[PDB]
């Protein structure tokens, strides 16, 4: 079958944002900040929720202070009150929409 890859998207960049996926509700923006300033110093937290629950989404935005700290983060895993989380960069699919919104 046809598989196979030499070299993913890799492009030159500087520390940014890191999205974190399978969050619990329970873990919130604060709570976030110091679980993550375990690994650190914690340089941006925030929590996204919706409106239709109210529940948190279970993902969020998330950045240290060291650029290898952030790296180091996305490349192992973590369990956050016994829930799996993961680290990832913010792609395309996924734009949060900011100041200038159309509604």
């Amino acid at each position: 079958g046809s598989s196979g890859s030499s070299g993913v998207k890799r492009a030159v960049q500087k520390t940014s944002d890191l999205i974190v996926l399978g969050l619990p509700w329970k873990t919130t923006e604060q709570d976030l900040k110091e679980y993550f300033s375990t690994f650190g110093e914690v340089l941006m937290v925030q929590v996204k929720k919706d409106l239709k629950t109210g529940h948190s989404k279970g993902f969020g935005f998330v950045r240290f202070t060291e650029y290898e700290t952030q790296v180091k983060v996305m490349s192992q895993r973590h369990m956050i009150d016994g829930r799996w989380c993961d680290c990832k960069l913010p792609n395309s699919k996924q734009s949060q929409d900011s100041g200038p919104s159309s509604g």
